[PDB]
This record gives structure tokens, C-alpha cells and sequence, in this order.
DNA sequence: CATTAGA
DNA sequence: TCTAATG
């Protein structure tokens, strides 16, 4: 968490560049394991030679912890943060559209900068074009003030549309956090689950109302059960507009909501542990449902949810506040 | 890890 | 169809 600090970062770095810059899946993957395990072990690493005898630890990595604690540095990694096209490619990336397969191209066709972007905004797509468009506020936090202020027209029209309807905003938000960098929408309808067959309308219904009314402003992709959007609050008795913000609807069947609820509010960890916890309280939690485990090695069937409370009743824990969801 | 675009 | 990019 900190003795093993600098050896785990550097690989990553390591690790991060393969993957981005060049192609090499497998280094990356390489760095990734070795930058895992060397996380874990208790003591501090003071030789490769020690680090080595670990797991996925190679004469390669190894070299590399040599020189890293030998001297405050590492060239090759001197080297690449110096690197034009790489910085080149992880610079690009931070646009939404742009992932390195991308990155790579734009590079090599020349296109290095945010203006050079612009020079070419025919040689990228929608999203691209969008995420050009807004890369500053989508660079920006939400700050929870707003979040107040967005939920709140958006469960609005929600309602206005069909009142049978039930969202969430789900995430950090939903956790309490004093900032957030998008906005989740959690979705579903009684007329919408597992079996019955869909009503991709039942998206649709929304996303135009939120149109309607100048909340979404942007398309990035909409597909029957996903939508995945750019918004803004009215911008009021003017000297302020709001920045542009990324938004996320999505449709679910009301008999997995709660599990997909309880699961997108997390935090990772608060998940992960709960369950882990299932396990032994005989249950199988996961993004859609919980299923109550077999001997047999495993099991199946669906235990029936209609509150964030029946998943923890279930596996017979206390009530978390999302509040309190931090772990 | 599944959904969406796209070419 | 595949492949990329989001989450
Ligand atoms: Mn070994
Ligand atoms: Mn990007
Ligand atoms: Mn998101």
C-alpha cells in the first residue's frame, strides 16, 4: 500500500504504456500481474533478485526493480514520458471517442494536438465530434449542488412521462460524494422485465422527454436499453451557462433493479465485500441478481428482490446507508 | 462485460 | 461481421 508504492506505479506506468503506445497486449498484461502480486507481498522488496522469486516476476521486471530502487529513477520510463507520439497518444485519448486504436492513427496521420483536431473534425466521428466539442466541461466535476439540480428535473419528467416509472441515480452521487463526474441513471418499469419481451420504447419515452425540455442536448448513443448522453442545466437569469455533462440512462427489467441498484451505488469495495460475505451466508450476488448456492459446488435460481433491504436480508447483514456504502 | 457504432 | 470505445 505504500513499502511497495514506487515499484507498483512505475510498472503500471510500465504496464499503461505497452498497452497505449505500442500494441504489446501481453507486456502490458506482463506488468499488470507482476505490479499486482509485487502489491501484496509484506516486506519491503529490496532487490529485483527478492522480487524476483516471485510470481510473474521475470528476469525482465526484475531488471527493472534493480534499477528503480538502485536509483530514484528508471530510464525507459525517462525515456517515454519524454516521448512526443506516446505523450502524443495518451493526450488524444482523453477525448470521448478516442481510445488508443484511435490515438495511434490520429498520431500517425499527424493529428497530435486538440487544434489539430479541430483542422480535422471530418476525419472523426459523432462522439468524437461531441467530445471535441465539449472537451473542456467534459473534463470538469459535477458538483453535487448540480447533482441536486439535475436529479431533480430528471426525476421530473420521469414522472410527467408515465408514473410508473422508477429511476435512481445510482454511483458516488447516490453514496454522497461532494463531487462527481457524471451523472447515472438507473431505469426500470413494471411493464419491463426479464422475460417480457422488451418495450424499447419505454427508453425512448424518456430521453425525448428530457429533449423536449432542453436537458439532453447531445446524442453519443442510443440503443434500445442504453442511452448514453451530454447535458445541461438551464442556464439561468443569465452571466452563467453550465457546462456541458455526460449523462447515462439505461433500461431495466423491474425484476433485477435493486441488485443492478444496489451494485452501480457501490463503492467497488463496499460491494466486493458484501459479496464476498454471500458466499458464505450461502448466496451468489452479482449485477442482476442472487442466487443461493449448492453444495453441490454451485447453484442457481433467482431469489426474489424488491428492496436494496431483501438482498441484505437475505444474506442476513445490516442495513447500509448508501451513505455509508464507502466500504 | 455488455452495449452501441460503424464500416 | 468485426472491432472499437464506454462504462
Ligand atoms: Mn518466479
Ligand atoms: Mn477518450
Ligand atoms: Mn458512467
Amino acid at each position: 500500500e505504500t513499502l511497495n508504492g514506487g515499484i507498483t506505479d512505475m510498472l503500471t506506468e510500465l504496464a499503461n504504456f505497452e498497452k497505449n503506445v505500442s500494441q504489446a497486449i501481453h507486456k502490458y498484461n506482463a506488468y499488470r500481474k507482476a505490479a499486482s502480486v509485487i502489491a501484496k507481498y509484506p516486506h519491503k522488496i529490496k532487490s529485483g533478485a527478492e522480487a524476483k522469486k516471485l510470481p510473474g516476476v521475470g528476469t525482465k521486471i526484475a531488471e527493472k526493480i534493480d534499477e528503480f530502487l538502485a536509483t530514484g529513477k528508471l530510464r525507459k520510463l525517462e525515456k517515454i514520458r519524454q516521448d512526443d507520439t506516446s505523450s502524443s497518444i495518451n493526450f488524444l485519448t482523453r477525448v470521448s471517442g478516442i481510445g488508443p486504436s484511435a490515438a495511434r492513427k490520429f498520431v500517425d496521420e499527424g493529428i497530435k494536438t486538440l487544434e489539430d483536431l479541430r483542422k480535422n473534425e471530418d476525419k472523426l466521428n459523432h462522439h468524437q465530434r461531441i467530445g471535441l466539442k465539449y472537451f473542456g466541461d467534459f473534463e470538469k466535476r459535477i458538483p453535487r449542488e448540480e447533482m441536486l439540480q439535475m436529479q431533480d428535473i430528471v426525476l421530473n419528467e420521469v414522472k410527467k412521462v408515465d408514473s410508473e416509472y422508477i429511476a435512481t441515480v445510482c454511483g458516488s452521487f447516490r453514496r454522497g460524494a461532494e463531487s462527481s463526474g457524471d451523472m447515472d441513471v438507473l431505469l426500470t418499469h413494471p411493464s419491463f422485465t426479464s422475460e417480457s419481451t422488451k418495450q424499447p420504447k419505454l427508453l425512448h419515452q424518456v430521453v425525448e422527454q428530457l429533449q423536449k425540455v432542453h436537458f439532453i442536448t447531445d446524442t453519443l448513443s442510443k440503443g434500445e436499453t442504453k442511452f448514453m448522453g451530454v447535458c445541461q442545466l438551464p442556464s439561468k437569469n443569465d452571466e452563467k451557462e453550465y457546462p456541458h455533462r455526460r449523462i447515462d440512462i439505461r433500461l431495466i427489467p423491474k425484476d433485477q433493479y435493486y441488485c443492478g441498484v444496489l451494485y452501480f451505488t457501490g463503492s467497488d469495495i463496499f460491494n466486493k465485500n458484501m459479496r464476498a460475505h454471500a458466499l458464505e451466508k450461502g448466496f451468489t450476488i452479482n449485477e442482476y441478481t442472487i442466487r443461493p448456492l449448492g453444495v453441490t459446488g454451485v447453484a442457481g435460481e433467482p431469489l426474489p428482490v424488491d428492496s436494496e433491504k431483501d438482498i441484505f436480508d437475505y444474506i442476513q447483514w445490516k442495513y447500509r446507508e448508501p451513505k455509508d456504502r464507502s466500504e
